[PDB]
C-alpha cells in the first residue's frame, strides 16, 4: 500500500497473507480474504505459479510472532474458468483456495463479509484497502499491516480515456487514483473494504495497477468486483 498508515491489530482480522515456500523460508506474495473457516478468496493471478502455498491468518508484523498467527496449508486452488494470464484486462481474476484444515476464529481471526451480489456502488464510496505489499512503487514490502483510504471511482468515470478506458470492465471496481494513495505489488489478492448500511464488506479483490507505477494520478487501483462473482463462489464451496 503507497501512502498509507499502520492498521490497528484487529481492525481488519479477515486478512490473510498468502506465502510461498523459499528455500528454507517462506516469503508473503500475496493478501486474501478468509471467507470460510476452511476457504479463502484471493486473485488467480497470485496462484499462477505452481508453488508450494501456506496461509497465514491472525497476522500483524510480518517478521516477528505477534502470539495470534495461525499457520495452515493449502489442500486446493479453484481459479474461475475464464481466468487467462495473458490477459488480466478480461477480467476473472480470482480464486478459491480449501484450506488443509479449518481455522480458529477468534478476535484476529474472523470471516470476510461478502456483498450481495450485484451490488455496484456509487462513485466516491468509502472504502479501504490493506495489505503488506510495497510502499512505494519499486519500494520494499511492509513489516506491519497498512490501511489507505480509498474511495470508489466508478465505472463511467473510470473507464472513460483519461482514466483507464477500455482496459476496465463493469466486473472491476476502480478505487483511489489521487497520486498519493494505492494498492502496489504484495497486495495483489486482498480485499478492498466498503462500508455498506453500517457494516465493512468485501467488495474487491486487489488486482492491477499500472505499469508506470503504483500511485499515479487518474490510474486508480483496480479490483475484481465480488459482487459479480457470488454464485460462482457458493457453487464452488457446496460441491467441494
Ligand atoms: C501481475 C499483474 C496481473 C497484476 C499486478 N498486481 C499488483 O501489483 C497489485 F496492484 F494488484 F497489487 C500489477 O499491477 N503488476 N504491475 C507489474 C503492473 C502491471 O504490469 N500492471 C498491469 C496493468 C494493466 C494490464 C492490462 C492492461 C493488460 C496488465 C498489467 C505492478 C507495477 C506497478 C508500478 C510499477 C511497476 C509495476
Ligand atoms: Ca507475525
Amino acid at each position: 500500500v503507497v501512502g498509507g498508515t499502520e492498521a490497528q491489530r484487529n481492525s481488519w482480522p479477515s486478512q490473510i497473507s498468502l506465502q510461498y515456500r523459499s528455500g528454507s523460508s517462506w516469503a508473503h506474495t500475496c493478501g486474501g480474504t478468509l471467507i470460510r473457516q476452511n476457504w479463502v478468496m484471493t486473485a488467480a493471478h497470485c496462484v499462477d505459479r505452481e508453488l508450494t502455498f501456506r496461509v497465514v491468518v491472525g497476522e500483524h508484523n510480518l517478521n516477528q510472532n505477534n502470539g495470534t498467527e495461525q499457520y495452515v496449508g493449502v489442500q486446493k486452488i479453484v481459479v474461475h474458468p475464464y481466468w487467462n494470464t495473458d490477459d488480466v484486462a478480461a477480467g476473472y481474476d480470482i480464486a478459491l483456495l480449501r484450506l488443509a484444515q479449518s481455522v480458529t476464529l477468534n478476535s484476529y481471526v474472523q470471516l470476510g463479509v461478502l456483498p450481495r451480489a450485484g451490488t455496484i456502488l456509487a462513485n466516491n464510496s468509502p472504502c479501504y484497502i490493506t495489505g503488506w505489499g510495497l510502499t512505494r512503487t519499486n519500494g520494499q514490502l511492509a513489516q506491519t499491516l497498512q490501511q489507505a483510504y480509498l474511495p470508489t471511482v466508478d465505472y463511467a468515470i473510470c473507464s472513460s480515456s483519461s482514466y483507464w478506458g477500455s482496459t476496465v470492465k463493469n466486473s472491476m471496481v476502480c478505487a483511489g487514483g489521487d497520486g498519493v494513495r494505492s494498492g502496489c505489488q504484495g497486495d495483489s489478492g486482498g480485499p478492498l473494504h466498503c462500508l455498506v448500511n453500517g457494516q465493512y464488506a468485501v467488495h474487491g479483490v486487489t488486482s492491477f495497477v499500472s505499469r508506470l507505477g503504483c500511485n499515479v494520478t487518474r490510474k486508480p487501483t483496480v479490483f475484481t468486483r465480488v459482487s459479480a462473482y457470488i454464485s460462482w463462489i457458493n457453487n464452488v464451496i457446496a460441491s467441494n
